[PDB]
């Protein structure tokens, strides 16, 4: 039920533009197309084609005004390089989200159908780059950005998902058990900082967006692959970073270099990696 009243005033009129009416969407439950922690994702028919994600495997959903203010909030993202919204159904309520055809960026690398040259690789991160421009303009923290949590759309335009109603954890094995809190960590997705201190900043995502594009470069290779879970902090502590890959450019891992300096502030903003990024891309044809 729409409790109208609960939620801030503000945004009263702005429910109107984020529900979907239930004899708006068939969803077809029969063939799931991706599972996260929270709940599996179906396809969807909206006459357009969508991607519907459950949230039925949590316990509980939390505050109904809550979670229509996170879908209000996430439906005035607009991006081209940024995963959007279409709206929440209620039948637990359904999350609907534009389909992507190509499934998330790590997997989509991986693959060994499709051939992406170096540029190609490039140009995903500098997609990457815009979209996460976006999001910090908007005062965002992603928190847990990854090749895995990226996606590509029919035309192979990359948008940063992974977010607001959309956020699980879609693949299991890359995220570690916190002894105090308790919370399920991208340990080796995270800056220093982040690893000591458990706060995520804007700084902390451009750490991340580095690791990302170390992915692109050894087409989603696991980083770190002889370090266990925390021990990550120790490693890194001794001197040491993800080695430049082969085919990485050499100002492509000076960016990275930088991504990761030891101070957040000294990092580069998302702006100066869009200018940074689309610079050596322009460097290279095919
Ligand atoms: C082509 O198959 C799919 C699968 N899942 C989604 C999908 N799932 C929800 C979602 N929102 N953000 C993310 C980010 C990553 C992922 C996934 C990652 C993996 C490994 N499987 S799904 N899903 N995801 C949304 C849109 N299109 C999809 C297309």
């Amino acid at each position: 039920h729409i409790d109208l009243s609960a939620l801030n005033p503000e945004l009263v009129q702005a429910v109107q533009h984020v529900v979907i009416g239930p004899s708006s969407l068939i969803v077809h439950f029969n063939e799931v197309i991706g599972r996260g922690h929270f709940g599996c994702v179906y396809h969807g028919t909206l006459k357009i084609h969508c991607a519907v994600k459950s949230l039925n495997r949590i316990t509980d959903i939390g505050e109904v005004s809550q979670f229509l203010t996170e879908g209000i909030i996430m439906k005035d993202f607009s991006h081209p390089n940024v995963l959007s919204l279409l709206g929440i159904c209620l039948r637990s309520p359904l999350v609907v989200l534009p389909y992507m055809k190509h499934g998330d960026l790590r997997n989509f690398i991986r693959n060994e159908t499709h051939n992406p040259t170096v540029k190609d690789l490039i140009g995903f991160g500098l997609q990457v780059a815009k979209g996460m421009k976006y999001l910090a303009s908007k005062k965002f923290v992603h928190r847990d950005l990854a090749a895995r949590n990226c996606m590509l759309d029919e035309k192979f335009t990359v948008k940063v998902a992974d977010f607001g109603l959309a956020r699980d954890m879609y693949d299991k094995e890359y995220y570690s058990v916190h002894n105090k809190t308790g919370a399920k960590l991208p340990v080796k997705w995270m800056a220093l900082e982040s690893l000591q201190t458990q706060k995520f900043t804007t700084k902390s995502d451009v750490w991340s967006f580095g690791v990302l594009l170390w992915e692109l470069m050894t087409r989603g290779a696991p980083p770190y692959p002889d370090v266990n879970t925390f021990d990550i902090t120790v490693y890194l502590l001794q001197g040491r970073r993800l080695l430049q890959p082969e085919y990485c450019p050499d100002p492509l891992y000076e960016v990275m270099l930088k991504c990761w300096h030891p101070k957040a502030e000294m990092r580069p903003s998302f702006s100066e990696l869009v200018s940074r990024i689309s610079a050596i891309f322009s460097t290279f044809i095919g």
